[PDB]
């Protein structure tokens, strides 16, 4: 443990109080915790273990080896599988989605700022804040983002933007949390800044409920620690006082208030879950972004450096690598991911155990208007391709299989067969649904939620950027909210 208030004694931990209790140690909730700490005591409790002295975390040419090896309770990936059949993963590991995501670090547009309501000034000085620690803008193009690069222009996909951070129409190269020596930047090194002795960070702590005082009013949290002991700890008793916080991720967030009998009345009484707070929209609105693929095997790792941001940013274009067995042997793919779906499902309890993943159905594609971005989205692979510049690529594992340009059947076709996730899943405790603008839950005292469970749409192309940077602004919001 590189950080002297990372701790497994969950009986000392929840034997103090603290100013803000924030559940879930992950993209949002490192850089909240970090930054509220720095005036204010701040427990962090984390279900998975440490990133670090993990090879599989700490190598950028490991991604994706974690999928493969998860189990039921312990491992730093946590697979899952929607109702409608689609594979996925989360992280259960101090860092969150940072220590298993394939790295690619972009920022939210100007009009989602706008749309999202943000502080301009904040979210930028916010990602800066995230970026000088955590972000790394590469030397130099692999000879696959080069061709990658070279096609989208040559297909059309413009402007050619070069390199920036900034969501813009057309073709860019953009940051990494992989640093020059190929090793990952998780959220947990947030934690490098906040203040130790305001902070305690208790990881194999799995959050089983939010506890009220007899609005609600939440007064602390009860967690199950690793050994089958569940321990309660409590807030330390126009300006909020202390407060509870979830970062617990879009499936996390939405469990934990479901146990909480913060719900839709109905579905916890089907679980005997005494009522606190009738809130039917909790779980609701939940969204995936599915991708259309193409794929070949190649012994080379080529991390993500290069997207296409197809005309009104309806479509992404990325070319990722990712292990598939053990030089170790690769799946290259070209996605496109269809950025903003109409389709939308919900997340239920399937049982009591904190631990256990909740249901998520996604409803891929019901809306007809999404398949269509897909065959879309589909159009361009087929363009790049097609390019000069993919077709001399030595890098390239696609000289094999060409997509006909002008067979739209066939790219529904690739649409049906590569349906697949790109972890991007959000919602389920919307901004405007189930918190307001403070990330402050409707109808509850001192309770927030501030992760991708509070999205509408994922942001940027990739939305790790801005989920740390969210973490990071709300901090310092709350911190400004006291004076
Ligand atoms: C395989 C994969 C690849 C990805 N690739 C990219 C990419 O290249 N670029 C990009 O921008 N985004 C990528 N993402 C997405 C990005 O990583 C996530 O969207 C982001 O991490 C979400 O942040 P969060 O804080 O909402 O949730 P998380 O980062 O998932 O953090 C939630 C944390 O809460 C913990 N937790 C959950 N429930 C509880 C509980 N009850 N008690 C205690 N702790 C709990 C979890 O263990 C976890 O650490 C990827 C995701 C995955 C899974
Ligand atoms: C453990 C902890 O954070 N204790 C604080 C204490 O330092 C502070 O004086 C008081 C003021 O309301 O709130 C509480
Ligand atoms: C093994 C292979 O080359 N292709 C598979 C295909 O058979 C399968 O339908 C699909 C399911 O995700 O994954 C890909
Ligand atoms: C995980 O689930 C499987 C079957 O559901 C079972 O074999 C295994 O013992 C479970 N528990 C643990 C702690 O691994
Ligand atoms: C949590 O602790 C238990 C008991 O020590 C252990 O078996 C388990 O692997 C730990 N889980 C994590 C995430 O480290
Ligand atoms: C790798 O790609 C092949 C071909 O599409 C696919 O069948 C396989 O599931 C992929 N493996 C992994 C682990 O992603
Ligand atoms: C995959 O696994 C082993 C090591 O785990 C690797 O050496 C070998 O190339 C592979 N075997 C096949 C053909 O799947
Ligand atoms: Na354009
Ligand atoms: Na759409
Ligand atoms: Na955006």
């Amino acid at each position: 443990f590189p950080f002297a208030f990372m701790t497994l004694d969950g009986e000392r931990a929840a034997a103090r109080r603290y100013d803000y209790i924030v559940v879930g140690g992950g993209a949002a909730g490192c850089p909240l915790a970090a930054t509220l700490s720095t005036r204010y005591s701040v427990l962090v409790l984390e279900r998975g273990g440490s990133p670090y002295g993990n090879p599989d975390i700490q190598n950028a040419d490991a991604y994706g080896k974690v999928l493969l090896e998860t189990d039921n309770y312990t491992s730093p990936a946590q697979a899952f599988i929607s109702e409608d059949g689609v594979s996925s993963a989360r992280a259960r590991v101090l860092g969150g989605g940072t220590a298993i995501n394939a790295g690619f670090y972009s920022r939210a547009s100007s009009d989602y700022v706008s749309n999202a309501g943000w502080d301009e000034g904040l979210v930028e000085e916010s990602y800066e804040w995230v970026e000088k620690q955590n972000a790394f803008k590469p030397q130099h193009l692999s000879p696959w983002s080069s061709a990658i690069r070279d096609g989208l222009v040559e297909a059309g996909v413009l402007p050619y933007n070069g390199y920036t951070l900034d969501h813009l129409d057309g073709t860019k190269i953009s940051a990494s949390i992989f640093d020059s020596k190929g090793k990952r930047h998780t959220a947990a090194d947030l934690l490098k800044s906040a203040n130790p002795d305001n902070i305690v960070v208790l990881l194999n702590a799995t959050v089983s409920r939010v506890l009220f005082n007899s609005k609600p009013r939440a007064s602390g949290v009860e967690f199950m620690d690793g050994h089958g002991r569940s321990y309660q700890v409590f807030l330390n008793e126009k300006p909020k006082g202390p407060e509870v916080i979830l970062t617990a991720g879009a499936l996390g967030s939405p469990q934990l208030l479901l146990l909480s009998g913060i719900g839709p009345s109905k579905h916890l009484r089907e679980f005997n879950i005494p009522l606190v707070l009738d809130l039917p929209l909790v779980g609701q609105r939940i969204q995936d972004n599915p991708i259309a693929s193409v794929t070949c095997k190649s012994h080379h790792f080529y991390y993500q450096q290069i997207v296409g941001i197809t005309q009104f940013s309806q479509n992404y274009i990325e070319p990722p690598s990712i292990f598939v067995n053990g030089r170790n042997e690769y799946n290259i793919s070209i996605f496109e991911k269809l950025a903003f779906p109409l389709s939308r499902g919900e997340l239920r309890l399937r049982s009591r155990d904190p631990r256990d993943n909740p249901s998520v159905r996604y409803n891929y594609y019901s809306h007809p208007l999404d398949f269509e971005r897909c065959v879309q989205g589909v159009r361009v692979i087929a363009q790049l391709l097609n390019t000069p510049s993919l077709r001399r690529s030595n890098a390239s594992c696609f000289h094999g299989s060409p997509i006909n340009m002008s067979d739209d059947a066939a790219m529904a076709q690739i649409c049906r067969d590569t349906l697949s996730t790109v972890w991007h899943y959000h919602g389920g405790c919307e901004v405007g649904y189930v918190v307001n603008e403070r990330y402050q839950v409707n109808g509850v005292d001192n309770l927030r939620i501030v992760d991708g469970s509070t999205y509408r749409d994922s942001p940027g192309t990739n939305p790790q950027a801005t989920t740390m940077m969210l973490g990071r602004y709300m901090g310092v919001k709350i911190l400004q909210e006291q004076a």
